[PDB]
This record gives structure tokens, sequence and C-alpha cells, in this order.
């Protein structure tokens, strides 16, 4: 069985550097860890621009 | 890192109450809750009718 | 077996009392109501305002 | 020929006064609105809890 | 309060079976499981196909 | 032209049963019923476990 | 109230006209059509083309 | 870097004239219009129909 | 088994004319089309309009 | 490089059988089949029912 | 209230700093732009290829 | 008349360089390559990470 957890990254380079952010996370928490899947994707805009990967990370349960 | 909770709050006053339902729940045993985002809603029909709205709950891990 | 209806439920005061004015014509004519989902929501913007909510509303067939 | 502006009205009571607080804001500034449909809603949970209803509201050009 | 967890069941069988496979993962970590709704349905093709059926489980909280 | 209604089948053997479950009414009560298209997919889960799968069921009218 | 059928009209010669074959046969059948949302088009292929258009075709109740 | 505008073209006619009502519209009022996408298509129905179809007109900014 | 080829059709006349150019070409090149589903419909605003219809357009294999 | 191929598999005995027949297809005419998602059902009602998967079948390029 | 607009950015380097292009012509004409959110990305293919991230800058209004 | 092809192309650097990667593929196979539009983007987690970008890329049919 898997589950996901729905989990935003961010990251002030890029969008594929902010889902690692979520992946590495996910990995410091969870036993195994073996895809994500790209959800929702965007920029807050303050003093800096914060790129956020929105991803559901499945891991196997066990 | 900002994880989310998809959670269905219930009321028998109004959608807006039930969002606030789930949100009390999410408080009540998450720390860093940021903000709430509505997926579906519905309305049990019973004995009363029960307004329902589900919401992904996001806070911040740490 | 459950059927549903696709109603839009109307009020001049808010979206929750426009699916109950949908549920309540659902009420009045079909036997054994038992659940409605919202698909679709919005504001007739005219002499006054009028909230409208589109719901799906499920009843058991027998 | 309509047009829609994408607006997000917010309120500390309820998602439908969010909804009525962005259409007030499109009449301020616009001629013949005539109807609003909600595109999504949430929760900004802070000192307070501001309810947010998206809506597109269409106006018909002239 | 009702939550959900993502789950993907897997069967040798058929998208029945994976769905249970998912439901027994729940029923075995969670109480008051209420009802499971399908989200995603695959099959993974290697050595054999395994039948993935992904559902979100509702339970209720308390 | 043809006219669709929206039933939810359900059986306690698979959600193949449970869409059938749905034509065989549709066809108890309508003639000329000639496809039906999956639209949803759950599982009730109480004393036994209920699939259920919701049909657009179509019919030609005259 | 407003109520929706989901029908889909046909026509030989173009789409807007299998529109207008599904909303000429709710007028035959109902009162007070108000309006009509395209979900879906499609082209039957055999011995001619017959161009599909379904649409929800909204009447006012009473 | 392109824009878009969401409009809503009608025509008495057809589907692809309310299109090109919306285009003619965009082309009067912006410089370098460039592609339309339909996102939504309907009939007014009242004393006439009216065939309505929504597209986001692109145009390039500078 | 059918399978589905994923073709944008043209026509400096209409959307319907556009799904028939792409239904053309796939009858030029396969056997047995069997039916067309239109998935977006655009129009190319250059020096003249091109109306495009993208069509999963379906034939039957063997 | 993954490349996915729409394929509707048909069966008088399941969605999960007509899922098979999709794939079944595939191994006859692709290399390296890893996996498949399904993406629609139906049935198609007439003197039996067929039960019918459509599946994106995925292979690896090669 | 905020309101958003429909830009697509434009990069020879990548979608990360295509949505940047987006966002740096929105900071260009609208005061208090506070977030994006990714929408669609695209390539054009000509003599180069051009990454392209369609976005909804918001900005708050007054 | 444009074709589209599903493929998933795949890096170990970024979702950008993924779908180049797909697109370098359709452009070794096939001619009057024009477009790509992003359709899904996920992470496979093993020993390494490796991006994927799954893109509808587009092509002019003669
Ligand atoms: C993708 C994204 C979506 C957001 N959506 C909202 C939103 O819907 N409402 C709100 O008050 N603030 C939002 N915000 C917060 C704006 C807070 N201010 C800032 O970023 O300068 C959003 C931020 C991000 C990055
Ligand atoms: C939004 C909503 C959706 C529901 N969907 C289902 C459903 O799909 N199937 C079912 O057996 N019962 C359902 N139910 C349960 C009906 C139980 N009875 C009742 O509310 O009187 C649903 C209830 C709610 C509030
Ligand atoms: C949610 C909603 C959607 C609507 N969509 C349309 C529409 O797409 N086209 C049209 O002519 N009139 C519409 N109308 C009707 C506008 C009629 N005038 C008015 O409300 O002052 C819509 C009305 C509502 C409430
Ligand atoms: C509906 C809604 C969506 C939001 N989405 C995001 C988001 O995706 N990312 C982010 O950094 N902040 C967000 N925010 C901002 C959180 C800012 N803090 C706060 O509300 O206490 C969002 C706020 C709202 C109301
Ligand atoms: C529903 C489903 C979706 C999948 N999607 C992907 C995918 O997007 N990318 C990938 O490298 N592998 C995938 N895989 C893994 C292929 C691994 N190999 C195999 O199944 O022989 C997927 C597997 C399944 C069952
Ligand atoms: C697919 C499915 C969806 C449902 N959704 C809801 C729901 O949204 N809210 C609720 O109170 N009960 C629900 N229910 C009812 C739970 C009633 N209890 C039970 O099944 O033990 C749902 C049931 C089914 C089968
Ligand atoms: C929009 C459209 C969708 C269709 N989808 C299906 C389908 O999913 N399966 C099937 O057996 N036949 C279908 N058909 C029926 C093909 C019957 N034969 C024919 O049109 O020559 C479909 C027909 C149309 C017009
Ligand atoms: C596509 C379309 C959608 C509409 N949706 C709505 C709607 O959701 N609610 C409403 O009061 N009136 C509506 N209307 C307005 C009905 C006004 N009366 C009429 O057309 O005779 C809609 C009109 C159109 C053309
Ligand atoms: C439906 C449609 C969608 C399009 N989308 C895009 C697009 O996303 N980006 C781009 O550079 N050019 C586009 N184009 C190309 C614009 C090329 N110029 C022109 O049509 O005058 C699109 C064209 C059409 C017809
Ligand atoms: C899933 C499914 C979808 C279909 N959609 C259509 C359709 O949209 N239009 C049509 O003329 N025939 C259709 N058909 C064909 C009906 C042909 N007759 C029959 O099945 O007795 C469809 C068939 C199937 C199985
Ligand atoms: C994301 C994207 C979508 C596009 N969609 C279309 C389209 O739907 N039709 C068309 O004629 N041209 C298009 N184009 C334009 C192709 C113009 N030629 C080229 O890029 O070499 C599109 C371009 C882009 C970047
Ligand atoms: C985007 C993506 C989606 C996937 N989805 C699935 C999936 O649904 N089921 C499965 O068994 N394996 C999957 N896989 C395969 C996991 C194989 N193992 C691994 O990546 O360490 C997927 C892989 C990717 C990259
Ligand atoms: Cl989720
Ligand atoms: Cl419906
Ligand atoms: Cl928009
Ligand atoms: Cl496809
Ligand atoms: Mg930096
Ligand atoms: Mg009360
Ligand atoms: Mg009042
Ligand atoms: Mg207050
Ligand atoms: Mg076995
Ligand atoms: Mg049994
Ligand atoms: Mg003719
Ligand atoms: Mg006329
Ligand atoms: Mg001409
Ligand atoms: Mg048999
Ligand atoms: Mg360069
Ligand atoms: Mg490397
Ligand atoms: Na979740
Ligand atoms: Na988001
Ligand atoms: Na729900
Ligand atoms: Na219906
Ligand atoms: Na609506
Ligand atoms: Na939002
Ligand atoms: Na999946
Ligand atoms: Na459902
Ligand atoms: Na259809
Ligand atoms: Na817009
Ligand atoms: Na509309
Ligand atoms: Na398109
Ligand atoms: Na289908
Ligand atoms: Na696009
Ligand atoms: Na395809
Ligand atoms: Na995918």
């Amino acid at each position: 069985v898997f589950k996901k957890v729905l989990l935003t990254g961010t990251s002030e380079e890029s969008f594929t550097a902010a889902a690692d952010d979520a992946i590495d996370r996910a990995e410091d928490t969870l036993d195994n860890v073996v895809w994500a899947e790209v959800v929702d994707q965007g920029v807050a805009i303050g003093a800096v621009r914060t790129y956020q990967t929105e991803v559901q990370v499945a891991f196997e349960l066990d």
C-alpha cells in the first residue's frame, strides 16, 4: 500500500529546487519514499521571490 | 515546507461555520496553521441538515 | 440505487440559504432525499443580489 | 460582449460576504456589472480568520 | 470532523480488490473508517500485472 | 436526442456489479437505454463494504 | 429554483444546430426553458457524420 | 509577454460567430491580438436564441 | 480495442468544419474511424482567422 | 523517454478485464510496456453489456 | 480585494525564468503585486525553444 | 492538421530539461515539430532523483 502526503516545498532559485525541498523533508521523516507528483506551482512575491512547488509525495507503508 | 491535511468540518448553521469547524480541529492538534483552501461543500440531509465544508488546511512544518 | 437531480437554489441572503432553497424544493417533490453536493455558486446582480448555489441532490429510489 | 475580471473579496464574517466584497469593488469602478461566478474559496488564518471568495465578475461592455 | 488519508491499494486480481487493500490498511491503523472515494486507478505492468486503486479513505476524528 | 440520468448503483461484490445495478434500474423504468459513462466510484464502509459506481445512463428519447 | 436536464442534440450540419436540436426537444416538453450550457461535443462517424452537442438545459420550476 | 482577457461574444447565428464577436471587440481596443482559446459555450434562450462563446483572447504586450 | 489519435483540424469557416478537417485526415490514413470527441477549440488570429478544433479521433484496431 | 497510447479495452465481464484487453493489445504490438493509467470507464448497452476501460498505456522508447 | 491578471512569460532558459518574465512585467505596471499561481506551461519550438509559463499574477487593489 | 504525441521526458537536473528530453526525441523521429504543452510533472525517487515532464508534442502533418 502507498500513502501520499501533500507538501509544498520552497526555493528562492527554481520550481525544480522547490520540489526537491519538499522531497528532502519527506525523506527526513519517512521511510521508503518512492515518487512525487507535482500538483501546483506558484511564487510568493515579497522582499524576494520564493518559488513554491506542491507535490504529493508517495511512500510505501511497512 | 508546508503540509496540508484534508478535513471535512460540519455545522448545522452554514458552510462558513463548517469550514471553521475543520480549522478549529486543525488548530487544536497542529502548530503553525496558516491557511485553508475549500475543496468541496455538501449537505447531509437527515433529521436535520448538516452543512459540510471540506478544506485542505496548510500548516508550516518545524 | 440513488439518483441525483441538478438544482440551482436562490436566496437574497447567502450561499448556504440558496443551497437550502434547492433542497427544500427537492423535499417538496421527492421522497427519501439523503444528501446534496455543491457543484457551482454564483450571484445574479440586478436590482438586488441573488446568491445562487447549484447542488446535485441525491435521493434513494423505491 | 461581456468581459470578466478575476477578483478575490475578503470578509471576517463569511464566504457570502467575501463574494459581496469583490462585487462591491467591481461596481465601484465598472459599469453594467451583471453577474459573478465563484471560482475558489479559502480562509487566511492569522490573528483573525479572513474568509476569501474569488469570483469572475462579468460586466457588459459599452 | 472527518479526515481523509490518500492511499493506493494493490491487487493482482482486480481494481475492486485493490480498493479493498487500501481500506484494509486504513482499518488496521485507524478507528472509525467510514467511506472511501476512488481518485485514480492504474496497472503496474512487470513480471505480473498489479492493479492499483487510489482512494481517499475518510475516518471520523475523536 | 439522448438524455442522461445520474444514478449511483451499489453492490457488495465489485465496482462493475455496482455499475450494473444502476443500469438494471434504468432499464426497469426507461426505454432505449444505450450506454453508461462512469463518473465516480466509492465504497461505503459500515457493517459490510458496499461498492458504489455512479454512472450517467444515456437513453434515446421517443 | 432552476433544474437542468442533460441532453445530447444531434445534427448532420453543425455543432450549433445539434445544440439547437436539444433545446428544441426541451422546449417541446418543458415550460420556462431559460438557458443551456454546452458540456461536451463529438461526432458520430458512420454512413454520414452526425455532430453531437451535449447541453445542460436549465428551466425554472413552477 | 502575452496577456489574456476573458470575453464572452454573442451571436444569433452560431458558436463560431459568437467567438468572432469577442475577437472583433478585442481587436477594436487592443493591439497585437494573436489568438483566442474557447473556454465555455452556452445559449441564452429568450425571445430568440443567442449563442455565446467565451474566449480567453491573448495579445502581445508592448 | 479502440485507439484514439489527438488531432487539431483547421478551417477558415467554422469550428464544425475544423473538426471535419481532422476527421478527413484520420479517414485518409486509418481504417475503421468510428467517432471523434472534441477536446479543445481556439482561433489563430493572423492575416485571417483560422478556427481550430482539436479532437480525439477513435478507430477500431484490426 | 516514455510514450503513451490511448486505448479503450472491452470485456463482457468487468472493468478490470477491459483494462487488461487494452494492455494485451499494447503488449502484442509494442515493446517495453511498463504501466497503464485509467482515464475513463463506460458500458455499451446493446444485446449484451460490454464494459469498456480506457487507458493511457506507457512504454519506454528504444 | 485582490485582482489577478493572466500573463504568459517567456524565456529561452527555463520555466522558472518564464514565470519571472511575467511577474517582472506585472511589477513594471502594477503596484502591490503579491503572488503568482502557475496555470499552464509550454514550449514554442522554432529556430530556438522558448519556454512559456502562464501565471495568474495577484495584486492588491488601492 | 496537427497531431500530438504524449511523451514523458526525463532528466536528473530539472523539469525544464526533462521537457527538452521529450522534445529532442520527438525531433529525432518526426518532422515539423512546432510546440509542446506540459501536462504533468513528477520525480522518480530511487538511487537518484529523476525529474519527469510529460508533454503533448504537436507537429504538423504532411
Ligand atoms: C501560490 C501563492 C498563493 C497565495 N494565495 C493567497 C490567497 O488566495 N489569499 C491571500 O490572502 N494570500 C495568498 N497568498 C499570500 C500573499 C502573502 N504575501 C506575499 O507573498 O507578499 C498566496 C501566496 C502564494 C505564494
Ligand atoms: C456530501 C455528502 C455526500 C454523500 N455521498 C454518499 C454516497 O456517494 N453514497 C452513500 O451511500 N452515501 C453518501 N452520503 C451519505 C448519505 C447518508 N445519509 C444521510 O445523510 O441521511 C453522503 C453524505 C454527504 C453529506
Ligand atoms: C451565475 C450566473 C451566470 C450567468 N451567466 C450568464 C451568461 O453566460 N450569459 C448571459 O447572457 N447571462 C448570464 N447570466 C445572466 C445575466 C442576466 N442579468 C442579471 O443578472 O442582471 C448569468 C447569471 C448568473 C447569476
Ligand atoms: C486561500 C489562501 C491560500 C494561500 N496559499 C499560499 C501558498 O500557496 N503559499 C504561501 O506561501 N502562502 C499562501 N498563503 C499565505 C499564508 C500567509 N499567512 C497567513 O495567512 O497567516 C495563502 C493564503 C490563503 C488565504
Ligand atoms: C499507475 C502507474 C503510474 C506510473 N507512472 C510512472 C511515471 O510517471 N514515471 C515513471 O518513471 N514510472 C512510472 N511508473 C513506474 C513504472 C515502473 N515499472 C513497471 O511497472 O514495470 C508508474 C507505475 C504505475 C502502476
Ligand atoms: C462515496 C461515499 C461518500 C460519502 N461522503 C460523505 C460525506 O461527504 N459526508 C458525510 O457525512 N458522509 C459521507 N458518506 C457517508 C458516511 C456514512 N457512513 C458509513 O458509510 O458507515 C459517504 C459515503 C460514501 C459511500
Ligand atoms: C462522441 C461519441 C462517443 C462515443 N464513444 C464510444 C465509446 O466510448 N465506446 C463505444 O463502443 N462506442 C462509442 N461511440 C459509438 C461508436 C458507434 N459507431 C459509430 O459511430 O460508427 C461513440 C460515439 C460518439 C458520437
Ligand atoms: C450560458 C448562460 C448561463 C446562465 N446561467 C445563469 C445562472 O446560473 N443563473 C441565473 O439566474 N441566470 C443564468 N442565466 C440567465 C438566464 C436569463 N434569462 C434568459 O436567458 O431568458 C444564464 C444565461 C446563459 C446564456
Ligand atoms: C489556440 C491557439 C493557442 C496558441 N497558444 C500559444 C501560446 O501559448 N504561446 C505562443 O507563443 N503562441 C501561441 N499561439 C500562437 C500564436 C502565433 N501567432 C498567430 O496566430 O498570429 C497559439 C495559437 C492558437 C491558435
Ligand atoms: C461509453 C460509451 C459512450 C458513448 N457515447 C456516445 C455518444 O456520445 N453518442 C452516440 O451517438 N453514441 C454514443 N455511444 C454509442 C451508443 C451506440 N449504441 C449502443 O451501445 O447500443 C457510446 C457508447 C459507449 C459505450
Ligand atoms: C504552448 C503553445 C501552444 C500553441 N498552440 C497552438 C495551437 O493550438 N494552434 C496553432 O496554430 N498554433 C499553436 N501554437 C503556435 C505554433 C507556432 N509555431 C511555432 O512555435 O514554431 C502554440 C505555441 C505554443 C508555445
Ligand atoms: C511521477 C511518478 C509516478 C508514479 N506512480 C506510480 C504508481 O501509481 N504506482 C506504482 O506502483 N509506482 C508508481 N511509480 C513508480 C515507483 C517506482 N519506484 C521508484 O521510483 O523508486 C511512479 C513513479 C513516478 C516518477
Ligand atoms: Cl489530498
Ligand atoms: Cl448532471
Ligand atoms: Cl481568468
Ligand atoms: Cl492524449
Ligand atoms: Mg538566490
Ligand atoms: Mg441551529
Ligand atoms: Mg434580505
Ligand atoms: Mg467580526
Ligand atoms: Mg492471481
Ligand atoms: Mg457477498
Ligand atoms: Mg446535410
Ligand atoms: Mg438570424
Ligand atoms: Mg472563407
Ligand atoms: Mg460472459
Ligand atoms: Mg540561452
Ligand atoms: Mg547531475
Ligand atoms: Na491528502
Ligand atoms: Na496552491
Ligand atoms: Na465530497
Ligand atoms: Na443530471
Ligand atoms: Na453555473
Ligand atoms: Na485560490
Ligand atoms: Na496516479
Ligand atoms: Na461521489
Ligand atoms: Na460525451
Ligand atoms: Na482573467
Ligand atoms: Na459560462
Ligand atoms: Na489547445
Ligand atoms: Na469516454
Ligand atoms: Na496554454
Ligand atoms: Na494521445
Ligand atoms: Na503522470
